[PDB]
């Protein structure tokens, strides 16, 4: 009695829950001085785009990499921006490592404000049904879609014990069409499921943090052929791939204050591929 | 060179692909007669509501079970209905277990014509981030996902043989919208994967199967108040769903009736997903 | 006091509704003997389809026309499956001839039961910066929303009057994607509108009625080229343009006593072209 | 013959199209110095909170109004930025209008490179089926569809001619849910529509032009009491979002922060379309 109590999360208490005070000016909204963040698969590609914009954008930044060392990642970013980075060597498809890190970035820069939650696998094999070895399916699995829970289930921890966070996955398109003509089913059905448990976490976490996706198109950086590209290009509506540098400013609008009433939404940046 | 090839799937052949020929009569293209249909969690609930349908139906039924015998379920069927039905026992968390009852079904009844992947396991443990045993993440991943994955992956190679087929699978609408106020990301992670893994598929068999999904809202079947009273508050028409409300879309999907209809998602909610 | 409240439609009344009762076979749910259809544009194509299937399920059937005599057909279906039909003329666009239709529909038959909402007109034009006359934008959205609108308004008064009722409303892939390569912003559009309007309805009427779209692909039934064709079906996952007689089934199923528990859906009928 | 020709837009000419040089820091992307914007329905809410983001970011911005005179909303951005600002009377539901407001905002300020269409005509008369003047579905049709077209049809031509532009349309979660318990059909159909004429754009538009969605949830700009509470019960954020919550997606699309997106929908909505 005496108290609006949420249909959706009763940890939110009595409700309306109160907004946060912003800066009146939109361009201090973007700045992530004076936060930490940690980006999953930054050894390069995407994740390293992403960690160097969060470093211009000042955050301190944990990298993560696994099979190319990043220290001099992590070195260049200090270098540069004046920035407090460190490289972490983990296995995604290992709980107890991601455990581990997690815990460790934690006592290293003092807390976690933003996590990017960037896994890194493909199917290339074809059609399904002549793979009849589940190993593939289950490594996509492993480290698509455990690996990225693994992830936000510790990060998850440390943003309700500080009362805030801001948590992104990287997703797909793979997660919202079915790629054509390369057929890869594993991959688009892991994405799919990292594109809707970033939104129910968004639903349990809101007492203490936001999570959104960010869903790339085709994005130029394998067994692709010329004839398999022209394909994607003739369906994309601007005509072409996307560049990395394309991606930042999604994954820092979603980031930082810019988007403080932004959850359990899916930021496509694709081109228009989605469309027809 | 001459060919018009899809951009889908080169193994269409030279486009366009032909249409099937099909009954004049609207009532006739529900028909399962002379169709064989196996039906996985089909000892109780919604998978026993589609397998006694499909007899209805006039079709051969392969049930399944896990938990209890259900040959007497599938001697019921027998007897009312006068079709060929058998239970079959698997564990579909295991690959070669649903390999080999799969396998062992395609003997038993010659061949496989509808395949409904139904998974039961659910998440009732609350908010994951207290859940420190990924046993549960684990087991709705493993019978959720991998399970279904299993049973299409051997049901494709007998609708490829046979050159037909339609595959149903049971996805929720967990699988569009987060559940409120009992919180279960694993759930609706591994059901929103099925309708997208459904749709991929669809794709992929195209020349020789349809792909679908049955999405049901909330189902009365085989809780506290305050819980399912704002279950249907949210509803736009109020109430719980019944399995008979269910049986009408998993025939339109099994049967000739929708011969054009793949990758869709045939949401079954009272309007749970509009608002 | 005393009542769970809907937070959808306090219209409803007190929580839970009651489920109706059912036949226990499934193929009686199929059946609409006893019942009233009215078919808008059923002079021919989809629309026609609709009608004679709804007589071979045993419905009494009102058909649209407005172009063409429907007469004959209306007596077609009188004569092949003994049921009363009768043809109405009626500019879809002109909101008094509705209710007029509509109204004089409900005298003959008694009463109506299902309604399928079928609009016809496309946008032939191209793109549209090139088409500084508006008179074709508001033909589209006059025919197929105005027009469509301008139906449901009135059929739902007698759904409502007798608390019972299904509506269809005939939408498309349109109202979901963007056509390729003819550009056709204008019906993608009011098709888009469409599809939200049943949903919106869906809410608003479900202490009466359940109201549903069907959305077809590409059915072969203009201005196509064979290059033009041939790149739907290069975009199909079935590789080929539909039948009227593929639409039929999914007809049936939203008019009939199979999908009492099936409101505010959209049912695709369009051999995968929504999926890649 | 020897091009590689796109299936969406022709007139995207030999395949692949080339991308954009970008600035190396990612917070000079979001700049808007040097670009004129123009904000439909501007002289309050949701409008003037874009108009005066823009200024902050650095653009020259027309402003729009219809019911008071926003001369001095205009006198403000141009005395606290820095920036030119001109304040225009139009009513958007007549084309004329619009054309010859958005054929003048070109003249004044040589060029237009954003553009925001923004409508505000609200649903406030319950269900549909006891509203028996048209006259209120025409108005929500006319100004809140119509009226995006029109400003839509006319600013593709100003992109066009200069190859370069980006078009915002206000859309709302209307567009994507049916908003409960004020039930507005009218409105909701109007926002889907928009939400679809945008991804329509793009793709015709795709050669000179980015198109996006912002679909705001619910926003305290400047409703009973339970009615609100229910907002907030099923909004998992639990409240209402601010202006200034916004701006940051506004300045997201409008910017050369986005250059690769096009057609998409930016829900901003507390995550109230998730459950
Ligand atoms: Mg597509
Ligand atoms: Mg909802």
């Amino acid at each position: 009695m005496g108290e609006i109590e949420s249909y959706c999360n009763k940890e939110l208490g009595p409700l309306p829950t109160k907004a946060p005070t912003l800066s009146k000016n939109v361009l201090d909204l973007f700045s992530l001085k004076g936060k930490v963040a940690s980006v999953t698969g930054s050894s390069g590609g995407i994740g390293w785009a992403v960690a160097e914009a969060y470093a211009q954008a000042g955050a301190d930044v944990a990298i993560w990499y696994n099979s190319h060392p990043a220290d001099e990642k992590a070195e260049h970013l200090q270098k540069t921006y004046g920035v407090h980075s460190k490289a972490y060597k983990c296995n995604i498809s290992d709980p107890k490592s991601v455990e581990e890190t997690i815990s460790q970035q934690e006592k290293d820069f003092g807390t976690i404000d933003v996590f990017v939650a960037n896994a890194g696998v493909t199917w290339t094999q074809g059609p399904e049904i002549d793979v009849d070895n589940y190993d593939s399916w289950n490594k996509i699995i492993s480290v698509d879609l455990n690996g990225v829970y693994y992830c936000s289930h510790n990060i998850g921890k440390i943003f309700k014990k500080n009362g805030k966070g801001s948590l992104i996955i990287t997703s797909s398109i793979s997660g919202k069409i079915v790629n054509i003509p390369q057929l890869q089913a594993p991959y688009n059905t892991a994405k799919a499921a990292c594109t809707h448990l970033a939104k129910s976490l968004a639903i349990e976490w809101a007492p203490f943090a936001r999570v959104n996706t960010i869903s790339p198109g085709y994005i130029d950086t394998d067994f692709a052929s010329k004839d398999m590209k022209a394909k994607w290009w003739q369906l994309t509506p601007l005509g072409r791939e996307g560049l990395t540098q394309e991606l930042v400013g999604g994954y820092l609008y979603l980031a930082s204050n810019a988007s403080t009433f932004t959850t359990g939404s899916d930021v496509v940046i694709d081109g228009g591929y989605t469309c027809p």
